[PDB]
């Protein structure tokens, strides 16, 4: 089998000519020549049989990118594996390569304004979509906006996707929560699980802050200071906010802190398009019932020039892997795999 740094990539004979990429979260990424289309390709090696949540994790994601059909969510075009459930120690995920992705070109890259506003359509047009099928994605940031040569956008890593169920989104105050920091919208610390879409708009809306000056806008260093960050530009929540909060420890924490002002958004982005501030400002609405719904983003004068409702297509149709022991996730994975086999 082929090798790539003293460990089995094992993905021919269909692909060839492997080049490391780096590292995902159960394996290696590799490019690769698909000698039937005749193209460069992603894979990802992942080994997951050993962890429950891994299994989970991956069971999911496989699921879940296998019934989406979508140009701006990342597609599985093929997927490698033993034939028996007994010789399947991982599998390799083929994907279209994309070049780059929003996290490695922000760190280089000043966006023009028309960069922006088409990057910032295609996140919009992609989340339309997943919203549609009653799905969460949860972990919107740079890194998961996957780029090619001639920027095309698409969204991968659903890893910690959810359905929604805003019915049982309530929580107690600093409950912990996996995805990640910067992209967190403030309920998420306070009184909400992460079950409603409205998370996905903040984490939208903060990509679009990070695009507009190309440094995260709330960089906080632990779980509390993610919120501090963001009150220091939000300001203090008005007392109407406060009162849709009924948890009693989070809105005592939130009336403990001094008042803070309002930093207005042209002054932190001064060469800004103001009709992308006018958005932005809906997007990192404090209030999740208040915060703007991805249909009406797409229909926000910003976007004007790329809005087509009739060309921005739902899920044919909406979307209990907690209690699964690991034995039962593989044969599941096996099972979902099935129609990538000769």
């Amino acid at each position: 089998p082929e090798m790539v740094r003293g460990q089995v990539f094992d993905v021919g004979p269909r692909y060839t000519n492997l080049s490391y990429i780096g590292e995902g979260a159960y394996g290696m990424v590799c490019s690769a020549y698909d000698n039937v289309n005749k193209v460069r390709v992603a894979i990802k090696k992942i080994s997951p049989f050993e962890h429950q949540t891994y299994c989970q994790r991956t069971l999911r994601e496989i699921k879940i990118l296998l019934r989406f059909r979508h140009e701006n969510i990342i597609g599985i075009n093929d997927i490698i594996r033993a034939p028996t459930i007994e010789q399947m120690k991982d599998v390799y995920i083929v994907q279209d390569l994309m070049e780059t992705d929003l996290y490695k070109l922000l760190k280089t890259q000043h966006l023009s304004n028309d960069h922006i506003c088409y990057f910032l359509y295609q996140i919009l047009r992609g989340l339309k979509y997943i919203h549609s099928a009653n799905v969460l994605h949860r972990d919107l940031k740079p890194s998961n906006l996957l780029l090619n040569t001639t920027c095309d956008l698409k969204i991968c890593d659903f890893g910690l996707a959810r359905v929604a169920d805003p019915d049982h989104d309530h929580t107690g105050f600093l409950t912990e929560y996996v995805a990640t920091r910067w992209y967190r919208a403030p309920e998420i610390m306070l009184n909400s699980k992460g079950y409603t879409k409205s998370i996905d708009i903040w984490s939208v809306g903060c990509i679009l802050a990070e695009m507009l000056s190309n440094r995260p806008i709330f960089p906080g260093k632990h779980y509390l200071d993610q919120l501090n960050h963001i009150l220091g530009i939000l300001g203090s929540p008005s007392q109407e906010d406060l009162n849709c909060i009924i948890n009693l420890k989070a809105r005592n924490y939130l009336l403990s802190l001094p008042h803070k002002n309002k930093v207005p958004w042209n002054r932190l982005f001064p060469n800004a398009d103001s009709k992308a501030l006018d958005l932005l400002d809906k997007m990192l609405t404090f209030n999740p019932h208040k915060r703007i719904e991805v249909e009406q983003a797409l229909a926000h004068p910003y976007l004007e020039q790329y809005y087509d409702p009739s060309d921005e297509p739902i899920a044919e149709a909406p979307f209990e892997l907690d209690d699964l022991p690991k034995e039962k996730l593989k044969e599941l994975i096996f099972e979902e795999t099935a129609r990538f086999q000769p």
